[PDB]
């Protein structure tokens, strides 16, 4: 998931 990935986390570092 895109919380789990890291760009996606890095991106999404609200959600994860």
């Amino acid at each position: 998931g895109c919380c789990s990935n890291p760009v996606c986390h890095l991106e999404h570092s609200n959600l994860c």
